[PDB]
């Protein structure tokens, strides 16, 4: 098993690296092998058909052409149709959400001096700690309570998420979803690189790598235990920092002066025999609540879902572990209390799907190149986490641009 | 959470343990939790639809009512219909297969004095080493070449496998398969155990266990990374010796005076537009050949498959890893040579499925109890590998019987 070029990771980053390399005249005649530990490409892009009826996004779900121009361009390039993503305003504005908008405006002159303190400590200047907790909780993203998220970071974060962007008057961002699922873009890239001669080995997990003369020897394991050795001349690891850390490549110290973190994410989707929420004018609305569901979305008349992070993602995953019936009963209870509705008036679902992402969002904990190189071995690393767009598909696209240029440089050396 | 009784492993052994325990009046009122690292029960019983048409067995495939009475009784108990397994004679015997029958008969008076030497060394007494290799290879089970398989053991092995049992005049054994797949029996046991109150947590891998007072604390990991702790008062590990060795319970030293081994297995199934093998009168026949396919089976007019162990299982898994196209081409090459027909006359398949089992058969290497106990902790271990029926579902049923009695004794103490 040998190749000129090897890419480990068949998410949007790795597949886009492959696209850029195969487009280069400098890679004519070179063989390209792509590994992924999963049996399908896409990584944290994961589209499914809910009850075989509606397409849902278990992973990445939305993008903005204003914020994410490379993604918009890729959707157009592969003829993937977009649709409006409807969850961009908060119709049922609560007092504490209105208050946070006022507080963030009133406090903004203090960002120059005090903007490096935590968002929680900063917002506490408005009316005290307790009022700040109530206000921040109403944004629905529990990461905003982290001590390491500064006020200046949080102001940026709030303005780039569609549900809460009005809180910093960032309403000019439009938000789109995929008409057929972002998996269609993944499959478009995969089919393009395969037509250009890439060979795919899905279901193989890279365990270790070592330099082999001017190349590398990779040790992988199939998901049935089969041990595989692969030799390559040039290597991109298009996997996130948590995955790099599981390898034997001295990540992160040999690659940058930075530390990386991650947070868990959870999504749950439910579909019902009737669109019972139409009676309450909830179609295409999102509710943000002081309640373990946190963010509750009603998609037209098709389905509902909720989206949580950090401790509440872990709460829902623990519930799942205790059993399906208790999990569905807990959703029913929290929906009733969020909607001010009789628990009996919330029906039971016909079908549901959920997904827990242990490292759903990854990020640098601290300047930083968009792709990295191992100081000794020349292996290249590619991930949204190395960019200003960490946690967005746009970031993978940007990292892929840099990673492909670094690999071309090595090839031409 | 917690349980009175916990079983790790939901193959036929673990499920049968649960059934026996839940049938006991001594377990009234007790809670029972069952973990398995896979998302479905069954273990090495794995039934699948080939091209959605016919049911095939990627794992265990046949049993004999004469050799395996508890399995026949379980099929009847759960109303699972059996059908004749056709591959019980060699219609197209080679000369070397005929010669091995003569050799084993002519040498049998030497078994008393010399039966503990290797099968290879013993058969070499007939016409020398080279003739013995030719004869033994023609049985199609490469394990027969191991130095640790004695002549006494091999005579027993040959007489209990359907394709070659005529070599030792064991034609009285009938052989059956499941009309709908042995997965139906697994699901029967599962439904019975679930009705009786057992709770299933599938997709959780046991990582480690330690004693905790009068019970145990289990560390498990979901296949999405979720880490889970479980407390129980009584524990059966219904997993094979290879899986025991991966835990932290000092297997095998703390459990038995014996050592355990394993061999890989591989099955490949192919379906075609036409039953082309009918022209050679091969329907419902098996050929055993000196080529990597080893044992080639033609099932009516429905499909063909091959079944290999040891180095040839690894040969095929390596082929799979190099690519689907090269794997199918290799099958076509070896099929042509085995049938003595030209390669072009072998059509290309419509659909195919395969399965590599890294530890497909597990066995004791060396008066062995049918279930084991940890000398200190009281944990119980259950597996076909601890019985005189290692490698057969019957052995799981026998080990389950003993392991359930060992647990009831612990409960009633
Ligand atoms: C719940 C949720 C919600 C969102 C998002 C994610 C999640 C989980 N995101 C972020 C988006 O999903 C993310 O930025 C990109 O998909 C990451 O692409 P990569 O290819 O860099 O990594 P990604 O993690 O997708 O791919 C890495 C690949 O490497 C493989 N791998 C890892 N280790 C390996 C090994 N050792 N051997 C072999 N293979 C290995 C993995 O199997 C995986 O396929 C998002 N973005 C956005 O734009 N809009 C949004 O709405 C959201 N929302
Ligand atoms: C290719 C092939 C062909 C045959 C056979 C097997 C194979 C692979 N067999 C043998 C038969 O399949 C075997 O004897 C029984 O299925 C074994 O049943 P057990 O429940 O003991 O183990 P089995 O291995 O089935 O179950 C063990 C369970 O433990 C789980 N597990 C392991 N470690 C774990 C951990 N750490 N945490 C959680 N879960 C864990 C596994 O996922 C699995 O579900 C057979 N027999 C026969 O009668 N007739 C035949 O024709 C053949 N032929
Ligand atoms: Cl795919
Ligand atoms: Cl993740
Ligand atoms: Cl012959
Ligand atoms: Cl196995
Ligand atoms: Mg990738
Ligand atoms: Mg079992
Ligand atoms: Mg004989």
């Amino acid at each position: 098993q040998s190749s000129d070029i090897c890419i480990v990771g068949a998410g949007i980053s790795g597949l886009t690296c492959a696209s850029h390399l195969l487009d280069s005249p400098a890679c004519r005649g070179l063989s390209l092998r792509i590994f992924d530990m999963q049996q399908e490409a896409g990584g944290r892009i994961r589209s499914k058909m809910l009850d075989g009826k509606a397409s849902i996004e278990l992973g990445a779900g939305r993008y903005s052409p204003q914020l994410h121009p490379h993604f918009q361009s890729a959707m157009q390039h592969y003829s993937q149709k977009s649709e409006v993503y409807p969850f961009t305003q908060l119709k049922f504005k609560s007092h504490v959400q209105q208050k946070l908008k006022r507080a963030m405006n009133e406090l903004s002159p203090r960002l120059k001096e005090h903007g490096k303190e935590s968002f929680l400590q900063f917002v506490s200047r408005y009316q005290g700690h307790d009022s700040a907790v109530g206000m921040i909780r109403s944004m629905g993203y529990d990461a905003l309570f982290l001590p390491d998220i500064s006020a200046e970071m949080a102001y940026d974060i709030v303005g780039k998420h569609p549900e809460i962007q009005s809180v910093t008057d960032n309403d000019a961002n439009q938000w789109f979803a995929a008409e057929t699922g972002f998996a269609g873009l993944i499959q478009g890239i995969k089919a393009k690189v395969k037509a250009a001669g890439a060979r795919f080995s899905l279901g193989y997990r890279l365990l270790s790598v070592r330099t082999d003369g001017d190349g590398y020897l990779l040790q992988l394991a199939g998901d049935d235990g089969w041990k595989l050795e692969h030799r390559t001349r040039h290597l991109i690891l298009a996997i996130p920092p948590s995955a790099m850390a599981g390898l034997n490549v001295d990540f992160p110290e040999a690659w940058s002066g930075a530390r990386y973190g991650s947070l868990p994410l959870f999504k749950g989707f439910l579909t019902y025999g009737e669109p019972w929420w139409l009676d309450y004018k909830l179609d295409d609305q999102v509710l943000i609540v002081d309640n373990p569901l946190r963010k509750i979305y009603f998609k037209g008349d098709k389905y509902l879902f909720f989206y949580t992070d950090s401790e509440m993602a872990n709460y829902w995953r623990g519930c799942v572990a205790e059993g399906e019936d208790g999990y569905l009963e807990q959703i029913r209870t929290h929906l009733a209390s969020a909607l001010g509705i009789v628990r009996e008036r919330i029906p039971q679902p016909l079908a549901h799907v959920h997904k827990y992402w242990a490292h759903g969002v990854e990020f640098c904990r601290d300047d930083h190149p968009s792709a990295l190189s191992h100081r000794d071995s020349g292996i290249i690393a590619c991930s949204d986490a190395y960019t200003e767009h960490c946690g967005w598909m746009e970031g993978g696209l940007l990292s892929a641009r840099e990673a492909s240029r670094l690999l071309l440089q090595r090839i031409a050396a």
